[PDB]
C-alpha cells in the first residue's frame, strides 16, 4: 500500500493533490482554519482537494487525516517562522513508513501504533515548503 499526499501554496490556493496506489479504498479529512474537506479515494484514483483564502497566513497548520475502513494516520503541518514541523499520528494496528520531500531534504520515518513523530524543516528560503509532499506506506 501507499497513499501519496502533494500540496501546492499557488497563491491564495492550497491545492492537495491524493494518490491511493492501495487495493482498498481510502477516506481522507483535511482542516485548515474553519474549513474542513473530505473525500473518498478509490484504489487507482487521484483526487484534486483546493481550499481558498483572501489571507495565504490562515494555511499555516493545515490538518491531514487517512482513514481505512479502523485505521487513521493523522498529519498536522505548522508552518512557524523559518521551520515546518510535520506531527505524523499512526492510529491503525500496523507501522507505517512516511516520505516527506521538502525541495531538496527528503526524509523517511517509521511510525508505530499509538507513537506520535514530529520531523522539523529548516528554510534559508520559506519558498522551499512551497511544494511539500508525503506518502504514507503499509503493506
Ligand atoms: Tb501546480
Ligand atoms: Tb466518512
Ligand atoms: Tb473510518
Amino acid at each position: 500500500g501507499r497513499v501519496e499526499v502533494r500540496v501546492e501554496f499557488e497563491g491564495d490556493k492550497m491545492r492537495v493533490r491524493l494518490r491511493n496506489d492501495s487495493s482498498t479504498p481510502v477516506e481522507v479529512h483535511i482542516k485548515v482554519g474553519d474549513e474542513k474537506r473530505t473525500v473518498t479515494v478509490n484504489p487507482g484514483e487521484e483526487v484534486e482537494v483546493t481550499f481558498s483564502a483572501n489571507d495565504p497566513h490562515k494555511f499555516n497548520r493545515p490538518q491531514f487525516t487517512i482513514e481505512w475502513k479502523k485505521g487513521r494516520v493523522e498529519v498536522r503541518v505548522e508552518f512557524e517562522g523559518d521551520k515546518m514541523r510535520v506531527r505524523l499520528r499512526n492510529d491503525s494496528s500496523t507501522p507505517v513508513e512516511v516520505h516527506i520531500k521538502v525541495g531538496d531534504e527528503k526524509r523517511t520515518v517509521t511510525v508505530n501504533p499509538g507513537e506520535e513523530v514530529e520531523v522539523t524543516f529548516s528554510a534559508n528560503d520559506p519558498h522551499k515548503f512551497n511544494r511539500p509532499q508525503f506518502t504514507i506506506e503499509w503493506g
